[PDB]
């Protein structure tokens, strides 16, 4: 049956015959990812969908709580080093922000839910795992700015 597209596996090839490097491929991946051209980012960009309709309907379709800006304190709470790992930089490219742990887990408010490249990457540098709180793009960034 159907298993993965034809780029994904003429990636493959050329990596078996080491035409790449799995190192290529982690910064393809960064630049795309920095790129800004997902599909719901660009209709944003164009002025097509609302923040707020963006917000809602993303965490409504994957079952997830909405966190609005006002239910937040106006310092970071205390986080376990390792929120180091994420860099101001990179919280602001992806519009998202730990905001909390309870209890194990890590809090994190994100802009862009569906965004598993992101998600993935803070999954990572962490080694926490996640509880995903939406909200609205631009809550998230004043957020970032008035914390850090």
């Amino acid at each position: 049956m159907e298993q993965r597209s034809a780029e994904t596996r003429i990636v493959e090839a050329l990596l078996e015959r080491r035409r790449l490097k799995d190192t290529d491929l982690l910064r393809a991946r960064q630049l795309q990812a920095e790129s800004g051209m997902g599909l719901l980012a660009l209709l944003g960009r164009l002025g097509l969908v609302s923040e707020r309709d963006h917000a809602e309907t993303c965490a409504e379709v994957l079952g997830l709580p909405l966190v609005d800006a006002r239910q937040l304190g106006d310092t970071p709470p205390e986080m376990l080093p390792e929120v180091q790992g994420l860099s101001l930089r990179f919280l602001k490219q992806f519009h998202l922000c730990p905001v909390g742990e309870r209890d194990g887990r890590l809090d994190l408010w994100i802009a862009d839910p569906y965004d598993d490249y992101a998600i993935d990457a803070v999954r990572l540098a962490t080694g926490l795992p996640l509880l995903l709180h939406v909200g609205l793009r631009s809550e998230i960034d004043d957020l970032i700015e008035r914390w850090y």
